[PDB]
């Protein structure tokens, strides 16, 4: 991640500490430029679809949007998230794709009426499509056989998954495309290799593979997304002119086979977002449980949930509340972790839950700490758990922060309960 | 769990099948009967707190009052829903307790206003609560030296846990005590021992001893919560009777350690509210992925959490739409999944995330599917993951289903962003 002292972006030390006392914390906070520069190393593509599911403030999908960035929406919620920030299926038709493995009533209802194009990941959902909207433009979501990772277990592809049509099922897909007259836009594949360059090439592989069998004619393929961002100090970031040469390379294959040519798509989720954002929390509570240093903070799993859940990394600085530097003070071994009455609620720790250190500063109540690279799958993972309030986002660009969310209330909640009084 | 064809509660097969079309789906439903079956087998305990944060629907807390149970609020968020459901700190000083290891501004100046006893989970939250409170009213939670499960892992107790005050630090505890002149109400001790009665017996021996040694008066002790329930068919219940056998001698040792009666509390979450819920969703897409059948359902793990973030079991049972029996119908080897955009979305899947099948009957897209024993950890974790909205909840009482939650809109998240339109 960035150095709180590199003071390139709108990210830095000084910026972070005032943030808090004048927007509430804890607080996500997000920097607009490092947005725009991940959109622009994808510049090579046709269209850069943005996955909001990673990140869907509609201040931030206006963004996208100003920056001709197009949207991919999983749900009936993220259709109208992508209304309010100015998309318009009415004017520009693949402006908004929805994208599921299935749809329900209220959905199939809005994707008619709007005429946004669906990308269809089972057969079943592609029959109640075309059903009650004949004629629809739809894409196909294709499970190539294999997904990303352990062949055992949740994956974006392979038998055990529930993502897209299996390969398999395709002239099941196409009977159903026929009898209700759909017209195929294109294929896609979500399915994610990092910098794994070489399943990368399977992905691709497979999709011209798959797209030549088919046989039938289309305007478009998608990449999905996928691409990595490096959480670790060290780790290799993604080379998007090696991600276009081989999507560009099926793509044109795909073009060859079917006499014209063929618009590239690309829907990166977390690559846009994730390195933008960070999320300030005050440390509460500072004590010694046995041989461990533990340092409790404001925000918990409900706000960020990835190291919780999943065992993630994300880099963690260390603010003092009178703004001294910490930057070469000495660091002790800390567990970190935050204040909800529940025993996962702990940053620092592996997947399967075991505990670890981290390396930070000797910190006391009142100073403040960042959990870095929480731009995607931060605001957009979190829960109300323990009754806790949706927090608030704001928005840096060129040095000046603005909110774009502000702190949900318990009567906002309460009022879903609160009847008739 | 119950079976739908029991008919001894609400929870039957024609009672389930019929709410989701009255009321929406998917939905979360709660048999109030259950819930009052759960407190009257801790009728022999002084005090039963409910811990809210399993389910803090007010209208399942008001019922929790009007049997004569306490509760306790482990955030800011949580007084405010025991306020709203008929809880008074002034007529009723011990009504609500607020626990936690840290705390915030708002919340100190919520609990000084009210004089809400607070349980202190770190000595640094009770030093920051007695400078602005002199003479509040404390509980001291107690971090005995171990918890419960792998020593490794995230914990209720042990140094691997966050939670409370490392017993070592209990004299550093009475030096804050003194300094404010807090006043003791009671000691507690939340690790949780499910059936397993010899480490139960190390939790109740670890009070008598650290009570004993701390050498202070106190009115109270409380034995915390972690009772478990059987989720899977043929595990053993929780003994209640048991249950109060060893927490009473412990209590009776320390009351004739100070000369005086001590009040015995008991806190359960789960065990008070979980086997009187379930969740109904219908199924909207059915198909085979290689050598897996799959069912994706309209509820994802936003909705219910536990099984893909903990690899949860929850007996799942199925409703033909029609409502013919599937009681005796031929079962296959199913993947129950959701609808989210997430490869995680998987409600059968083992710790660690290994996808895993479930016998069920052949279901259709149209059919439900009902998740049982749901009422703790289920609505109380939901997510706004993929923008979806809060589900409705639903209470039946003597045989009458009634809306105790209304569906959350997209709007009212919106409006969180539209700050001046
Ligand atoms: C989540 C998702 C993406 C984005 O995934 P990332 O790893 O964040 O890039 C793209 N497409 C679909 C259909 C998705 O569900
Ligand atoms: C969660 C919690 C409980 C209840 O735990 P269960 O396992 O649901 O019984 C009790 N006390 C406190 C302080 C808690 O955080
Ligand atoms: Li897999
Ligand atoms: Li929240
Ligand atoms: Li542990
Ligand atoms: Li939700």
């Amino acid at each position: 991640p960035h150095s709180l002292f590199s003071t390139d972006t709108d990210l830095t030390a000084e910026n972070l500490l005032r943030l808090p006392a004048e927007f509430g914390c804890p607080v996500w906070v997000y920097d607009a430029q490092i947005i725009r520069r991940q959109i622009a190393a994808l510049k090579q593509f046709d269209v850069v679809r943005f996955a909001q599911k990673a990140c869907s403030n509609i201040h931030i999908l206006r963004l996208m949007r100003e920056q001709g960035v197009k949207v991919d929406s999983v749900s009936l919620g993220e259709i109208e998230r992508a209304l309010a920030a100015g998309y318009n299926p009415q004017t520009h038709p693949d402006d908004i794709v929805f994208t599921a493995d299935v749809i329900d009533q209220a959905t199939l209802e809005r994707v008619s009426e709007l005429q946004i194009p669906v990308n269809a990941g089972s057969v079943d959902m592609l029959d109640q499509l075309g059903q009650v909207s004949p004629g629809h433009r739809v894409w196909l979501r294709v499970n190539p056989g294999f997904g990303h990772g352990h062949s055992q277990k949740t994956n974006t592809g392979g038998e055990n998954s529930k993502h897209g049509i299996w390969y398999t099922d395709l002239p099941a897909a196409l009977d159903v495309i026929q009898r209700h007259h759909l017209q195929l836009v294109g294929i896609h594949m979500h399915i994610g290799s990092g910098v794994d360059y070489a399943h990368l090439e399977q992905v691709c592989g497979a999709m011209v593979r798959q797209v030549i069998e088919f046989g039938q004619d289309l305007q478009a393929i998608s990449a999905g997304g996928g691409l990595s961002v490096p959480y670790q100090q060290g780790e290799e970031a993604v080379d998007t002119e090696h991600y276009y040469g081989l999507w560009n390379a099926a793509r044109e294959q795909i073009a060859r086979h079917l006499g014209h040519p063929v618009k590239l798509e690309i829907e990166p989720g977390r690559f846009l977002v994730a390195q933008s954002g960070v999320l300030i929390t005050q440390v509460r509570s500072v004590k010694q449980m046995g041989s461990r240093h533990f340092v409790l903070v404001d925000a918990g799993f409900n706000d960020l949930m990835r190291p919780a859940m999943y065992g993630s990394y994300h880099h963690i600085s260390a603010l003092a509340a009178d703004g001294r530097s910490l930057e070469h003070a000495p660091t002790v071994e800390t567990v970190v972790a935050g204040p909800l009455c529940e025993s996962g609620d702990v940053f620092t720790q592996q997947e399967g839950g075991n505990v670890e250190t981290r390396a930070l500063p000797e910190v006391k109540a009142g100073d403040y700490l960042v959990l870095h690279d929480t731009g995607a799958y931060g605001a957009s993972m979190s829960s109300n758990y323990n009754s806790r309030p949706l927090l608030p986002e704001v928005l840096f660009d060129n040095g000046q922060a603005r909110l774009i969310r502000r702190r949900q209330t318990i009567e906002e909640l309460l009022a879903l309960e609160l009847l008739h009084h």
